[PDB]
């Protein structure tokens, strides 16, 4: 796409070290599942296009972008050596909403929905095993 946005984050790499783990499997086919079939996802399943969106200083603001589209391909590809990885991609994503947008507005009452389901999941994370 364009110039104007950046790269998106890295979802392959053949030099990170991989691992599945019984946590990891419960992220992609319990939490993300979850919250990617959401009412309130479709804002969240691809990387912020800042150009589309008309909003030059996004990534100005933004610098650790990520997205649930990025968290999916990472956890389809097995991308994460631990769970911490993956549930601290999904805070940065929900962090930088709250970040860039206001307390008022409506893309942050959906992240705000999204995520207390996403609390909910983690507190039903099982013990690695
Ligand atoms: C980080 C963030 O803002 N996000 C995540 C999803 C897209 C949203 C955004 O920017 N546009 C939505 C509205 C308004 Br103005």
């Amino acid at each position: 796409g364009s110039h104007m946005n950046p790269p998106p984050p890295e979802t392959s790499n053949p030099n990170k070290p991989k691992r599945q783990t019984n946590q990891l499997q419960y992220l992609l086919r319990v939490v993300l599942k979850t919250l990617w079939k959401h009412q309130f996802a479709w804002p969240f399943q691809q990387p912020v296009d800042a150009v589309k969106l008309n909003l030059p200083d996004y990534y100005k603001i933004i610098k650790t972008p990520m997205d649930m589209g990025t968290i999916k391909k990472r956890l389809e590809n097995n991308y994460y050596w631990n769970a911490q990885e993956c549930i601290q991609d999904f805070n940065t994503m929900f962090t930088n909403c709250y970040i860039y947008n206001k307390p008022g507005d409506d893309i942050v009452l959906m992240a705000e929905a999204l995520e207390k389901l996403f609390l909910q999941k983690i507190n039903e994370l099982p013990t690695e095993e």
